[PDB]
Parts: C-alpha cells; sequence; structure tokens
C-alpha cells in the first residue's frame, strides 16, 4: 500500500443530486472512467488520480480547494471556485469573473495554479467536496499521462500545452492551456454526517457562507486542514525546503540566545521556568539561573490557558524568576516573561492558510498555531532591537565601512569605537533578526527590561 488503489471503494452518495442514478456499489477506477479519462493501463508513476489522506498530508503544501456549482451540465454555465478566492464562470455555448467558454478558462486555471504553487509545490492536489459538477467539469481542463519531466527544466510536468504539444512544470507553464496529471481528494470519503457549511462552521468562524464556489472550496480546504493538523497532529511526517527554512531557524536560536543572555545579565532572575517544548535544551548554558522546564506541545487548536498551564498545584511560584515561552502560544502571558509568538497573517510560502484565523506553518514539520491575538500581550512590551556581546575585541581572519550604532552594546562602543568583529557580528546578527521577523515572529519582554542596564557589565 504505496499509493490508493485503483479498485477502492468510493461512496457515491454525496454524487446523486448532480448525477442522479449513480450505482451504489463503485471503484476508483469506474470513477476516473466514468469522469472522461482513459488510464491505458499505464505503469508510470501515476496510478491514480485520487490519493490517499497520508499522500495529502505529505503535500499540504499543494492542497487547492475546488468546487463547481451550476449556475443554471455541459448544457448551463458552471461557476467554478477555488480557494485562492477566484470564481470563473465557464459557458458551454471573492473574485467573481463573467461567463466565458472553457478554451479561455482553461488558460487562466493554468495561470492561477502556476502561479500560487510555483513557490510550494511540485503537484497540485484538489481538495473537494464532492457532488457532481467538479469531477465531471474536470475533463474540460485537465490532461491525463504518464508522469513526465518539465520542456524547459527537470522538475516533474504539472502543466501541457495544446499549441505547442509540450509538457511544462509550474515555472514554465506562461501560455499553457492542460493542466497535466493532477491530484484530488474527496472529503466525503472521510465519512462526515450532514452538509460542509454545518461540519466546517464547528470548528471555523472565519470562513462565511456566501453561496458562491470558491467560498465552498475555501471552507472544503480548511475543513480538511482541521481534520488533518489540528485535531490530529503528525509530527513524524518530514517536508521538503522550499525557501529559507535553514536560515530562519538558524536566526531563532541565535536571537534566542542573544535575548535571553541578556534578560539574565539586566535583570538577574534567581529562576528561569522554561515553559514549551518537551525536547528543549538551556539555550543560554552558561547562565548562573535555575533553569526548570514545563513540557508543553504546540498547540494547534486553541492557544493555552495560562490558567490551565500553571495553576492546580514545579515552582508553583512561576512569579518567582522569569517566564520563557519560545513558540508557546498561551491565552495571556504573565508580565514576568520573554515571548517569542509567531504572527499567523503573515504573508509567506512557509505560512499557508488555516482553520479558524489561524495558520498552518510548515518548515521542516507542518504546525497549525492558533490564530495571532493582540491582546496576549497586554502584561508585556514589544522587544526593542539589541546586539550585546561580552566576547573580546578581536578580529581573527570581508571588507570594512564604519560601524556607527546606539543598538550595538560591546565593550568597544562602550570605549566609543565600535571594533572590526563586533561591527561584522552586530550586521550578521541583525539579519538574523530580520530574517526571523519577515518570517512572521514577534518578539515582546516584561515592561522593565531595559538595555541601558547591559552596560554595567562591563567594568
Ligand atoms: C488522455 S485523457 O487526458 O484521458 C483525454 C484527453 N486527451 C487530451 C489531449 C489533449 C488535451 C486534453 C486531452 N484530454
Ligand atoms: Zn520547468
Ligand atoms: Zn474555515
Ligand atoms: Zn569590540
Amino acid at each position: 500500500p504505496t499509493h490508493l488503489s485503483v479498485d477502492t471503494k468510493f461512496k457515491t452518495e454525496g454524487l446523486c443530486v448532480d448525477i442522479p442514478g449513480i450505482p451504489k456499489d463503485m471503484t476508483y477506477r469506474r470513477l476516473i472512467s466514468m469522469m472522461g479519462f482513459k488510464m491505458n493501463y499505464q505503469v508510470n508513476g501515476y496510478p491514480n488520480m485520487f490519493i490517499t489522506r497520508e499522500e495529502a498530508i505529505r503535500h499540504v503544501r499543494a492542497w487547492i480547494g475546488f468546487d463547481v456549482e451550476g449556475c443554471h451540465g455541459t448544457n448551463l454555465p458552471l461557476q467554478l471556485g477555488f480557494s485562492t478566492g477566484v470564481n470563473l464562470v465557464a459557458v458551454p455555448t471573492p473574485l467573481m469573473y463573467k461567463g466565458l467558454p472553457w478554451n479561455v478558462v482553461r488558460i487562466k486555471i493554468v495561470q492561477m495554479l502556476s502561479d500560487t504553487l510555483k513557490n510550494l509545490s511540485d503537484r497540485v492536489v484538489f481538495v473537494l467536496w464532492a457532488h457532481g459538477f467538479e469531477l465531471t467539469s474536470m475533463k474540460y481542463f485537465v490532461k491525463i499521462g504518464p508522469e513526465r519531466t518539465c520542456c524547459l527544466c527537470d522538475r516533474r510536468a504539472t502543466c501541457f500545452s495544446t499549441a505547442s504539444d509540450t509538457y511544462a512544470c509550474w515555472h514554465h507553464s506562461i501560455g499553457f492551456d492542460y493542466v497535466y496529471n493532477p491530484f484530488m481528494i474527496d472529503v466525503q470519503q472521510w465519512g462526515f454526517t450532514g452538509n460542509l457549511q454545518s461540519n466546517h462552521d464547528l470548528y471555523c468562524q472565519v470562513h462565511g457562507n456566501a453561496h458562491v464556489a470558491s467560498c465552498d472550496a475555501i471552507m472544503t480546504r480548511c475543513l480538511a486542514v482541521h481534520e488533518c493538523f489540528v485535531k490530529r497532529v503528525d509530527w513524524t511526517i518530514e517536508y521538503p525546503i522550499i525557501g529559507d527554512e535553514l536560515k530562519i531557524n538558524a536566526a531563532c536560536r541565535k536571537v534566542q540566545h542573544m535575548v535571553v543572555k541578556a534578560a539574565l545579565l539586566a535583570d538577574k532572575f534567581p529562576v528561569l521556568h522554561d515553559i514549551g517544548n518537551p525536547k528543549a535544551i538551556k539555550c543560554v548554558p552558561q547562565a548562573d539561573v535555575e533553569w526548570k522546564f514545563y513540557d508543553a506541545q504546540p498547540c494547534s487548536d486553541k492557544a493555552y490557558k495560562i490558567e490551565e498551564l500553571f495553576y492546580s498545584y514545579h515552582s508553583d511560584k512561576f512569579t518567582d524568576g522569569v517566564c520563557l515561552f519560545w513558540n508557546c502560544n498561551v491565552d495571556r502571558y504573565p508580565a514576568n516573561s520573554i515571548v517569542c509568538r509567531f504572527d499567523t497573517r503573515v504573508l509567506s510560502n512557509l505560512n499557508l492558510p488555516g482553520c479558524d484565523g489561524g495558520s498552518l506553518y510548515v518548515n521542516k514539520h507542518a504546525f497549525h498555531t492558533p490564530a495571532f491575538d493582540k491582546s496576549a500581550f497586554v502584561n508585556l512590551k514589544q522587544l526593542p532591537f539589541f546586539y550585546y556581546s561580552d566576547s573580546p575585541c578581536e578580529s581573527h581572519g570581508i571588507d570594512y565601512v564604519p560601524l556607527k550604532s546606539a543598538t550595538c552594546i560591546t565593550r568597544c562602543n562602550l570605549g566609543g569605537a565600535v571594533c572590526r568583529h563586533h561591527a561584522n557580528e552586530y550586521r550578521l546578527y541583525l539579519d538574523a533578526y530580520n530574517m526571523m521577523i519577515s518570517a512572521g515572529f514577534s518578539l515582546w519582554v516584561y515592561k522593565q527590561f531595559d538595555t541601558y542596564n547591559l552596560w554595567n557589565t562591563f567594568t
């Protein structure tokens, strides 16, 4: 069992209002055939158009919700909706486009999926809540064949052109008209009771139904994300590198060491309550502080209630010392805290839209994070940038232009002139900091934190 078998049963009950008379006994093999696609007995990397829930999870970056509503069935016009917010109307002859024929519609579909997916995936997985018209309309914009490579590169073929009889990946498809070898999954096969909106609305108040096809496409992908990443968490699935994953993570470790090392020198707390990830290490191992760890896994549903994390009888007195919440999302942080909270609103290739305002951050692993809430930080202030260093002023070993900056907290800057070594480190750390901030991370600290207190650690 590597893939989904074509001889697997397909529950057709969700299809008999668009397709009345549909046989109850149905397989994926018969379904694909009914849809207008001939598989020719090809053993060439595309065993089935439909995929498993496990394969859908491994390729979540490729998910695009898809819904088709009959505006009036090859006689009446159709409204095609995608989780990108696009609405295309096809005539057989939230971006609501007017009625145009299929030969122009398929060109817009290729453009759209390619621009959306080229920096996320090698494929498209159409997430469906199948009623009938979406499966029957695929023959109008989808070509299937053996697995292929791009005509201009080595990435797998995701598009095909009838004008030039060639195949292309998502990056080299300009002008292409057919969606080559797509993937799909039907959420109704996962055994839900009730209609799409009832099931979606049980866990999400952000996506509202309007009746347009794109609203259903959005609710479908959202519901599929909740099922596979909110109420089900598989932290063993690793995801490929598609951006600055290595630098974002490397930057977060440098910023964590820096921010925590300085908080301990500035306010000399006797104890540090490290709340979060059960696999954590002391980010500042040479600190005098008493480091006490408390296990808490990345919540995907709702943010942790600080009342359930602490209270119920551990230092018990968390108000003693400082609390470190590094990516441990709570409802309202205590005033004596240092916090790194990922901002779910951030626009990036690593951040995919999620469920109930949350987002699915995929970087080595998929972490669905609850919606960013500015009110969680009422007892804290934003952490200002600063570079602190106690290291000796010695160059060892890249050209130089004098560094002038107040936020470079070093012995040389105290003594009136930054050395080359610390100026290199300041700019390197400033880029690691800028990297993490733009990736969506936000830093918060107790109101009494003052960098002026770091200068007296040089005597
Ligand atoms: C082989 S198939 O995908 O099942 C049917 C088909 N054959 C095509 C040739 C050109 C364009 C679209 C086409 N759809
Ligand atoms: Zn290519
Ligand atoms: Zn939703
Ligand atoms: Zn120096």
